């Protein structure tokens, strides 16, 4: 298997809900185990975006996201925002790569100022102390100096800023291709397969 | 008339050629006089992401443009990368807004530790030195801490750091749609009128 | 007009609930729309400080304020704290400029580090992003070196730091008069006329 | 007397809830005033840790810390985390001594970037402002940089970063023993007596 | 007796010299012996917005304060601008606690830099190597990033930066009250007795 | 094989020696080749804190830990102080991870600024050098800024700063569940497999 | 008892012997306990620059500086340069001042960078960690920058850089009077009475 | 001759007056030319420290000087505090090495700040924009931090700070061979001859 086996997915309330959905779909289909965090403010953008009805308590949401995705039983595996018990929360837990999907301004600041004030941001705060992969995928315009120094300090600290910022190098045809662009942008960051997005000149041989 | 009578519109090779043809486009319909600038890797870019043929040369590029847009005669000015006797070379020109629409990395380095090595390059920094608009539109991801060092210099300086990176608020059914997001945005920051993207919560009195 | 149209006038948890409430009289008197936030830690400071006995719920409140000031209807918006619908909560609304009056400590914080973790923090977050005015009214004292590179890094970022520090160059006769002090100035901030603070030395013409 | 008369007390949600009770201990022994403080993250450690079933609420907390402890009534005085009148809410108040024991990295952040979002964080604010003494007891590893920084700001503004590490150089022979070696560091650093920890070197008169 | 025996208490030419003289009061009421500076800016500001007569030159000003205060012969000893045989321009000096109030932007500037051009900022910067007391109480709004970076500097080094911010957390019916409001926390700051500003929740002993 | 084939383990001469020896029996027991190095001050430690009558000279010292461990021959390798033909003293040796266990503040210290005054710190120099693991276990406490700065210094250039803070949360009953603790996140950050500390939350499938 | 009981005088390898052979007569003549330590280089300079016959073991230094000074048995109390047994290597210790008289670049260096290579150096890394009193007293010049950051770093931290600058504002008759100026200030510094330099002004009333 | 023709001597108001006076004769002796600069203070500090009768205005002040050293027609010249036409105003000038010799803790605040408010700062000001020596000798104690970084400054600049410190080891036996150190070094400093204080160990072949 190349890449992680577990993926703690967070979703968080930027805009860009599919981004974080697409992302799912395809980690289900690659056989990753995931731990899915969503924050409330991003469940609003869900609801207001896209035309997922997601239940809001985590063993509804669990069975919901499994339906929707084609996953098997415990493969999905949905905390809620104060459940310390679950593996994110501590260091001691077996390694899981992290994906921040979308990432709201806010959980930017917590991330980057270590306020742990619920899981995913605890979750983020023990990948970054434990040396475990982490990438925040943004979506601003425009970006002020307050999110440029955050973004800043954990890029200097390891962290992958990889903001919501589609290529058209592929003569993108729909949203979905824009939307995939991102998501294969996300699983190369982390070493899982995916053939959404070309390798970039594999078979140019020498220049014309 | 609301906003800059005149813009410098630079194109610089970041993928997303439609975003600096669609504001092209409207800036034109909204009666502005834009001073347009194109890097040699941008052209590369638009030939490789579009079906617009360009015309390499100033002259030739001017009618062409002209024609595209349906603009008036003498309101969209074509400029060499070398041509120094072009207005937004000097602060004693005539002061224009300038959006970079795409900004390469290589273009935001140039800009934030001031290479000047062309027409592109010495207009923004020209902009910074005269405190005339700046907005730069940079389309990458990952962002690296260089990236990131760039942009929030610049941004500290008082450029308007705008990513490519387009909401899903309202809900859009075409890459089209992500497109004009952003080109909307970059119109609200330059004081341009524009009724492609609603002003959130216009008619939201109370809360719920 | 001079000044802007909107402004978006939140009030946190510091002492001086006057200065806010007496804003806002004056923001309705010069004919303004007022966007208006209040954090739970400021309705128990304007029950501690003042007589005003203000309704918790937005739509209660927003009643209550439109008669206590003399409002039009709809002049006075008012927002709950979680109601991302509200236009301060987007960069895309039409513009206002922003006055936190009080500002407590903690919202100081918020603002300084991006943490959006509510309406009123989100509201500065945009303000700055977009380069809309943003004054902040601090009332602490002393001030620590926290609380002072909290403010400075605002202030290089461009928001006006006004703390509640009103002069008596003027023999202030009553509380109301060092009030009135610190609301003409913050007027005086954001391009609004007041005739509560003269010009100083408008009509002196040499030296003696 | 030795030492302050009154502390501050916080239990923050880190692991190590018997160094926190075994210090609540020793300050009722020595007759001390404790004004005691513990978030909701810090309940739940205590009783995944411990057998300590303690009550919810304050008053009812404040009855359960008086008998457990032996404490006269009144010397243990429970506020909860959102009473602004309690005395470490302001600077005006009687000055007392502040520990937070254990220390969550979350507390960390929020003390060092003055978040004040509850009374525990307020209290740390303000006795950093009063220059009243601040001693922080994290319990991680390992320290990412995030933490690390947030240790150092706090440091070099006077507050003591006192890590729950214990010695070993008094062969502890039980985990009590290692508890009360860091217990004895914070009564140490506050000033108050104490005989769990010998002073090192005290009848050594000449080297070897 | 709490607090200092000796206070060098410096007036400068910020607003609000009423603080100063209220100050100067309550010292000479406390039986603290004052070491009084006042620049001559202040002296025009005192005329400004009091009616007290302040003579010019030291005698005069020392034999007019120590009537104006009902003070002991010798009590308050007045120096002048740049006599350099006053205790405070030296560290061999008899310690004394230092407060500037009101302190104007420029003597904090002075301060800040060590410029010690006078008296009074010789003898901050004696306070400040010896590490004694150094209280500074600015009037000014809005704060530029200047005055912030000046105070930060110098609250970093120990000094603690008092801002004339009155709280309103007491109802204060009177220009007085507010003037007492500073006066009460610059004295709290010095450990000097003072019972114009009750201790905040003293007799509160749990939550509601 | 998870992890590590060989490892530099270095003590120093912090309190804490049970850690150091307690990692070398379980990296012994994972067949993993030692580099092992230890201090003048940490054969004092060793002496003070335990039993172990460690002899001085490498050669003894080899046959000892041998012994004590119950190693093959040649798996547990001793350098002196001054050995630089010895693998870790030169970056085209073999790659190893490297731990220092316990590190006292004066090699951190040394670590931090690049001393090299003897093969523990140069060991520590290389490994940075040439991007191997390098592991700091401090035991101090409080500490200081000069503490904070060195660990903080490291952990930026990637090292991971381990402090001897053990956890309480699966309820130790004994000095050597602390230990082991300790020594569980050492080997879980090398990657060595370890069977003392539980993967938290592995079996938790859904929030409560 | 007005200052210290107890004072850690070290002594390094700068010029300026007699300041560190005053200080110790002084504080012995003020009843305090010494403990004592004197680095190698030190040993040489009191050799060069002063007729006093030092021995050089800690047995028969201790006897020797008794019979000089005058002190009584047991009240100075000489350590050993590696002797961690000694009170000052442990915060456990009972609280000392310590003073480095004179100190040489490379303690100043030492001290600023962790280094606690001897007694003496972790002696002041204990003093920081512990908010103990740590004064230092330089003998060089130039000072280069090396030098300077070092002193910044430390006074930044709160020990007191006082360097043997004599002043001659006392008109100094002989090398003793400007050694004794350096000894008062130290003196003064730590709290401990002298009467070898007036209080500066203490006659002074007003100004002429 | 070996180094500068001319100096410029610039005394400022710090303790040891000798040190200056000492200078003057020596460059006079070595038959430099003096453009000699004393401030207000200055005046005092030697009026208070020697019997030297200094005259106050300039013409006075250069024949009493003159005399006072044996100096030839014109080898003294005298400067006033405003004499922008002096040379040491200009970076026109000839030029000359310059010694702030006292440098008083303000002089050297405004030469690090650049305030050029009298012909001294301004001197020092042109001495480090033109590249020509400077050399500031400080007598202060303890240094605070402002200090110390005000001379950090400069010194990362070019200039040298060299504190009135002086060395005991070639056993001085009057406090003018104390005052003769320093100024040995300030000629070396400058490259003039000194036989006042010799070359260490120039006659020294072999280690011992
Ligand atoms: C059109 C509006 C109001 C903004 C665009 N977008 C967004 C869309 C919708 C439809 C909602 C509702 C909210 C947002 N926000 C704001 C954001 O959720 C909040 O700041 C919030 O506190 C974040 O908390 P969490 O970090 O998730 O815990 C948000 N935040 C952000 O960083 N980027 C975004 O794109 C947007
Ligand atoms: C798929 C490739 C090779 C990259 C995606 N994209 C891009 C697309 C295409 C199709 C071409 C050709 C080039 C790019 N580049 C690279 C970029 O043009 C260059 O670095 C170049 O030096 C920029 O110079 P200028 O600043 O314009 O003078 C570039 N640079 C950048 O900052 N962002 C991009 O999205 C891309
Ligand atoms: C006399 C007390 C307890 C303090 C004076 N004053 C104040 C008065 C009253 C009467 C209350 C109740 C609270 C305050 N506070 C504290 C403050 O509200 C809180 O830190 C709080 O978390 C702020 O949250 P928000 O930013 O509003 O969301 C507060 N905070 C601040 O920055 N300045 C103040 O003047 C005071
Ligand atoms: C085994 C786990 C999940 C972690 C070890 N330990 C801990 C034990 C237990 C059993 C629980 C439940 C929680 C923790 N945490 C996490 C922590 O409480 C949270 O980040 C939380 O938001 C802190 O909020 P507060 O600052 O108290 O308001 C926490 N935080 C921390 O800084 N250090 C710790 O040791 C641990
Ligand atoms: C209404 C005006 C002109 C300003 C309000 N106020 C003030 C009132 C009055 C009535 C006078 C005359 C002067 C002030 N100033 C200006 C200040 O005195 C000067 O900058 C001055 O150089 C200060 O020198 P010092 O530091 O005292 O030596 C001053 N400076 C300051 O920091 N805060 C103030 O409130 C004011
Ligand atoms: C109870 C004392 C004197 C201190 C606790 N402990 C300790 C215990 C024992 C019993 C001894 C002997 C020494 C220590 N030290 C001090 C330390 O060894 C020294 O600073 C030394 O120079 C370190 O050199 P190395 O880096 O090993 O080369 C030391 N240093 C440190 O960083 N943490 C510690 O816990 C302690
Ligand atoms: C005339 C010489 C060679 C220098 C003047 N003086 C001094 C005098 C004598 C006569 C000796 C022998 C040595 C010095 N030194 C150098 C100093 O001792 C060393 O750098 C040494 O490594 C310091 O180690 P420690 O910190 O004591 O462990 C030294 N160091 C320093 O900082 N200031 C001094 O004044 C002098
Ligand atoms: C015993 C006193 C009051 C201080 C010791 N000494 C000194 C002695 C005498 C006897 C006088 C009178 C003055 C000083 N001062 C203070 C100093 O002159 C002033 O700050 C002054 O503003 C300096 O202005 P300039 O830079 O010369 O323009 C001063 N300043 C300084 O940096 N170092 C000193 O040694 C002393
Ligand atoms: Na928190
Ligand atoms: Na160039
Ligand atoms: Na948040
Ligand atoms: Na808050
Ligand atoms: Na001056
Ligand atoms: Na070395
Ligand atoms: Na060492
Ligand atoms: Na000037």
């Amino acid at each position: 298997m190349s890449g992680p086996e577990r993926i703690t997915l967070a979703m968080t309330g930027a805009s860009g809900a599919q981004y974080g959905l697409r992302l799912l779909d395809c980690l289900v289909q690659e056989e990753r185990e995931v731990h899915f965090l969503i924050s409330k403010a991003a469940q609003l953008v869900m609801a207001t975006e896209t035309d997922v009805a997601l239940p809001a308590k985590p063993q509804a949401m669990q069975a919901f996201l499994t339906e929707y995705c084609g996953a098997a039983a415990g493969q999905i595996r949905v905390f809620g925002q104060n459940d310390w018990m679950a593996p994110p929360a501590s260091g001691s837990s077996a390694p899981n790569a992290m994906v921040i999907c979308p990432c709201s301004t806010g959980t930017l600041s917590a991330v980057a100022t270590g306020a742990c004030n619920n899981l995913i941001e605890r979750a983020a705060d023990v990948a970054l102390k434990e040396r475990r992969p982490l990438v925040l995928v943004p979506r601003e315009a425009p970006f002020s100096s307050i999110h440029l120094e955050n973004m800043l300090k954990l890029s200097n600290l390891g962290a992958v800023i990889l903001p919501a910022a589609p290529g058209f190098y592929h003569q993108p045809q729909s949203v979905e291709d824009l939307v995939d662009f991102v998501v294969a942008r996300i699983l190369n960051t982390l070493g899982i397969p995916q053939d959404m997005l070309p390798r970039w000149g594999e078979q140019h041989l020498v220049s014309d």
